[PDB]
């Protein structure tokens, strides 16, 4: 019974830039559950936020076809705002702000010799803080260009690309990300040391591991997704919320299908605080790759066809790739430290894989999230 305009009545929704981080995080939420389904035995990394801004930005020059079919796959058509461009710079600015300890960035980048109008450059600019880049046509330069882009957006924080330059570009999405921050509770690193990751129920790897043995988190046992969600708080008003199946298993798709914007507020209202027997594994990953063909399956493929992009040029183009590179990090590092008594214990060994979801308190923005297959790499 759902699909309709309704007002909003939860009143963490009705917060007009909750209401757009919530249905460009659904929008991630949808672009991870394909990017998971495609990599059955390989990690998922992925910040959407970077590439649903890149097509937000770029529905600036479409028009109302085309803008709509983006506009839905972003799930605007949910909201009624009267400025989905000046809500988008509002999410930009809180959660890219310096405490959140996230980079993130979205590039539009054109075949040469384009000749793109003002009208969309200064919507563009004034929303997205983004300008169009013009190819040469020239590959080495045109690939230096790019790299030296992201390079300066991620302040170095991602490996170059060593890709090749696609070789037939109308328009080309760039949206790129890394995060690394810091937990409120610091683990302590002499306890850290290398622990069984049941990879499957008949591969087990030695990772490090992390570990608090009193860990004050907050939990809920999902009994219909078989699985334990815990909470772990960041500086700067972000959290990690972690789905850990009952038992080992790779088949993480139950879990997958619930994954919302809504879901999760709601799950993270429904967390109660605890103490847990906590082991976590270190993270250090970094994504590049096309999304494009992930794209195409979520009801953007006409973006590839013959879409009507006249507000940015009058030469028909068309979205031809849409790249994503995201880097991720994690340590120990954190800003502090922490007749009868009775106490009430779990444990919560992330050392077989699971789902995490980085999350900004604020506003409720999907930052990052994660399928974590094997903690080691790729
Ligand atoms: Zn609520």
């Amino acid at each position: 019974s759902t699909g309709a305009l309704v007002e909003e009545e939860d009143p963490f929704f009705k917060v007009p830039v909750n209401k757009l981080a919530a249905a460009v995080s659904n929008f991630g939420y949808d672009l991870y559950r394909v990017r998971s389904s495609t990599s059955p035995t390989t990690n998922v990394l992925l910040s959407p936020l970077s590439v649903a801004t890149a097509l937000s930005a770029l529905s600036l020059g479409a028009e109302q076809r085309t803008e709509s079919i983006i506009h839905r796959a972003l799930y605007y058509d949910l909201i009624s705002s009267p400025d989905i461009h000046g809500t988008y710079k509002e999410l930009l600015d809180t959660v890219t702000a310096p405490q959140k300890n996230l980079k993130s960035a979205s590039r539009i980048v054109f075949e040469k010799k384009l000749r793109i109008k003002s009208s969309f450059v200064a919507p563009l600019e004034k929303s997205y803080g983004t300008r169009p880049r013009v190819l040469t046509g020239n590959p080495r330069l045109d690939l230096q260009e790019i790299n030296n882009w992201v390079q300066a957006q991620m302040k170095g924080k991602l490996a170059r690309s060593t890709k090749e330059i696609p070789d037939e570009i109308s328009i080309l999405l760039l949206g790129v990300a890394h995060f690394k921050g810091q937990w409120v509770t610091k683990f302590d690193s002499r306890k850290t040391s290398l622990e069984d990751f049941y990879l499957d129920e008949e591969r087990t790897v030695r990772v490090p591991m992390m570990s608090d043995p009193k860990a004050v988190l907050r939990y809920g046992l999902d009994s219909d997704l078989s699985c334990k969600i815990a909470q772990l708080p960041l500086t700067g008003s972000m959290s990690i919320i972690f789905f850990l199946p009952l038992k080992v298993t790779q088949n993480l798709t139950l879990i997958e299908e619930s994954l919302t914007s809504e879901f999760i507020h709601d799950i993270d209202r429904e967390l109660k605080t605890v103490q847990a027997v906590l082991t976590v594994p270190k993270l250090k990953l970094s994504y590049e790759g096309e999304v494009t063909k992930s794209l195409q399956e979520m009801k953007l493929q006409s973006l590839f066809d013959s879409p009507d992009f006249s507000k940015i040029t009058g030469k028909p183009i068309k979205l031809t790739q849409v790249e994503h590179r995201a880097g991720f990090e994690w340590n120990e590092d954190g800003a502090g430290t922490t007749p009868a008594h009775l106490t009430f214990p779990l444990d919560y060994h992330l050392n077989q894989p699971f789902i995490f979801v980085l999350r900004d308190t604020d506003t409720g923005a999907l930052l990052f999230i994660g399928k974590i297959l094997d903690p080691r790499g790729p």
